[PDB]
């Protein structure tokens, strides 16, 4: 009665192949499916600064889709393969993405998989139901 | 004031030997602890796919007792002890619970552990306040 | 337009030092960063269970901030960098603080890494819009 699947303009198949939503929109509140640095075809892309930023480009025109944008996410939990050799990294492109306050909150896990990626972000944000 | 717990119908008892709710409503949400495919004693069914099955069991009761169902399911983040070797038998189970879209989105994780199981499933479900 | 940074009183900085919020306020909820037993300059309490205790007190301050406290959460999961070795010395903390029902619900999980810590909490509460 409420739960409308989001996807990004074009085509993505990972979430036909693996069949499960972008993301949900529910009442005020927008929960986005991890996002990954994954091509068109859902694989990686093999630099990791490239699939971090590629990562964020996905999670973007997922957000885009519900009218959202980054300035809308309310929460966000990231994982990391190998954390100790990404940080860097990681920050390089944050920074570049988050450059002004308020920042958004934040909880970094190291994790043992990501279906063969490095990086993945889940994010929830808020839509105004008006 | 709205801190309201909600347990599977039954006896179930690991929420009480270590004391946490299966679930809590607050306002138009229900927010579901990880659920996994336990006995009534609290022990890991042994066969994977057959524990993956009774999480979902234990899942839909905890969901039941709050009076949703799977649609209800607005947000879904699962953990495994070996999503390599897993996925398949996993895949399986959930394109039998969720057999059409609009699909449930979707963060799967490899953890190092999950109390002795091997498959976790976080879900969060909209509960319409009215 | 609703995007609302919460920190805890007093000066932490980690939240400076990484760029982001130790909570997000948005609307009905208070979506909190992982919280971690950190000293004052960052870095972690030694000893386990002060560390554990240590990351209440950090939880407690945080919510303090936005009005709420441990009776306001709604959700919580946290993160274990060797549970099999931890889960007496959490519990016993988790005893005393969350001492009578009804209880929170909770999802466990272990990873690989938290930046130098060994347990970490991430928690959701309800902030009524009056
Ligand atoms: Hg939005
Ligand atoms: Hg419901
Ligand atoms: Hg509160």
């Amino acid at each position: 009665v409420e739960r409308t699947a989001v996807f990004p303009a074009g085509r993505h198949s990972l979430y036909a192949e693996h069949r499960y939503s972008a993301a949900i929109r529910s009442g005020d509140l927008l929960f986005v499916s991890g996002q990954v640095g994954s091509r068109e075809d859902g694989t990686p892309e093999p630099d990791f600064q490239q699939q971090v930023r590629l990562a964020f480009d996905n999670l973007h025109a997922t957000l885009a889709a519900a009218g959202c944008t980054f300035d809308d996410i309310i929460d966000v939990t990231s994982f990391h393969t190998d954390p100790e050799n990404q940080f860097e990294d990681i920050m390089t492109v944050k920074n570049e993405i988050f450059s002004a306050p308020p920042y958004p909150n934040w909880t970094a896990v190291g994790v043992t998989w990501l279906a063969g990626f490095d990086f993945e972000i889940k994010v929830i944000a808020r839509i105004p139901e008006q």
